[PDB]
């Protein structure tokens, strides 16, 4: 690099003055209540750096955060320490391109869990988060976050999620990803928002809804999920992809495996195994075209058909093939979870339909409900109502005192799952 920075002030001016190819290289030490709005005037060909002489050395505290206001700026080996917020959240992706890496976050907590903010929020398209580390955030806020509107293609891989508290409170997800898709939509766009060979250990957070995806066409690729509370859901959307994952749940209470509501997942070669609840679970969706009784109370949503959406979108179309589910404390598949056979308030009541499920490897530590579909309700408003056979065969179903230890069931692409070592920052916690 080529402009070195010893405090806030001449930070500024570096920001302002540098140009493109140009580097800004900050002094060791406690950068106290710095903000740091990086816009500084680059190239797609040549990058601006913002970096510490020496990764891991640069301790941003009290109020300190980073925003990226214009593209093609890197940020490379800070960490965010002895600080916190009142409001927003510590890193800000605001533009296009911008990349953070080997940058850590350590028990960067305000004192009351309400006092909430992110840690990470994307806001602008194609930016990359990688070789990051996120220990102990404790108040409310997704860890990271992407917006609903102009924030397409960030990809976030090769991150270090550790020892997120457990508080039984949505909205303390690890990732929530908004963006087209939300109100259920179908068209070919989304959030297009990768989340890729991350490593999360203990990162429970909410207990919930450890990936939360509120958008379409997102990818969660190659990710290890040690002992940590909740599952990979899909929560609203379509056309979302769920492969390559591993889920070593070490009997941690309240794991669970992948969930899903909406149409056109690819949900393949995940390993799962030694959770508390299901391996996977295929919600029921709402049903929507007209009241079924005089109670049904819509969510409503202008410039739809109806003028409103369903509360969980309809299962169906999906491929759910090649993943094993071992030693699970609750049913392997659950065709058909949190079904409602009594329609009122909500209408949910539609059972997965039209997809492949096949080629699974199951145990479960019952012995039963290796698949377990919900079966229609005989209720009369719901006779008419008939869904489109699932596709179910070739899943093996192993005696859990007997585990396994060509067209074969289980996982047909192998990897392996991630160390500490590949992950996260490559100075020291």
């Amino acid at each position: 690099g080529n402009i070195q920075v010893k405090n806030a002030s001449e930070l500024n001016k570096a920001i302002g003055s540098a140009v493109a190819g140009d580097a800004i290289l900050m002094q060791p030490g406690e950068w106290k209540d710095v903000k740091i709005l990086f816009n500084s005037k680059a190239s797609k060909a040549k990058p601006i750096t913002l970096k510490a002489d020496q990764a891991g050395k640069v301790m941003l505290s009290g109020e300190s955060s980073l925003s990226f206001d214009a593209p093609y700026l890197v940020v490379e080996g800070l960490l965010f320490k002895d600080g916190s917020l009142k409001k927003g959240s510590v890193i800000q992706f605001n533009s296009d391109y911008c990349k953070l890496e080997n940058t850590a976050i350590v028990d960067f907590n305000p004192s009351q869990k309400s006092t909430g903010y992110y840690w990470v929020l994307f806001r602008g398209n194609n930016n990359l988060m990688q070789y990051c580390s996120f220990k102990g955030k404790n108040n409310m806020q997704p860890l990271v976050g992407n917006d609903q509107d102009n924030s397409r293609y960030n990809t976030v891989q090769y991150c270090y999620f550790k020892d997120i508290p457990y508080t039984p409170d949505n909205g303390r997800e690890i990732f929530r990803i908004w963006g087209y898709g939300r109100s259920e939509e179908t068209g070919d766009d989304g959030a297009f928002f990768t989340i890729k060979n991350n490593l999360f250990e203990r990162a429970h957070g909410e207990g919930m809804e450890i990936i939360s995806l509120k958008s379409n066409r997102n990818k969660v690729i190659g990710n290890t999920v040690i002992s940590t509370k909740g599952g990979i859901v899909g929560r609203s959307g379509n056309f979302n992809t769920i492969e390559e994952n591993f889920i070593f749940g070490e009997n941690e209470k309240g794991s669970y495996g992948i969930r899903l509501a909406g149409q056109g997942h690819h949900v393949v070669n995940n390993y799962v195994r030694d959770v508390d609840g299901d391996g996977l679970i295929l919600i029921c969706g709402e049903y929507i075209e007209k009241a079924l009784t005089d109670k049904y109370e819509p969510i409503l949503r202008a410039g739809t058909p109806l003028g409103r959406v369903p509360r969980y979108g309809h299962v169906k179309d999906g491929l759910y093939v090649n993943n094993t589910f071992l030693n699970v404390g609750g049913a392997g598949i659950n065709i058909g979870g949190s079904y409602n056979g009594n329609p009122g308030a909500d209408q949910r009541m539609l059972l997965p339909e039209n997809n492949t499920i096949t080629h699974n490897i199951i145990s479960t530590k019952s012995g039963k409900n290796a698949i377990q579909a919900t079966s229609p309700s005989q209720n009369p408003i719901l006779a008419n109502f008939k869904f489109k056979s699932n596709i179910l065969g070739s899943n093996l179903v192993y005696d859990n005192g007997a585990e396994p230890d060509t067209s074969k069931p289980g996982v047909r692409i192998k990897n392996k799952p991630l160390s500490s070592k590949e992950v996260g920052v490559k100075w020291s916690i």
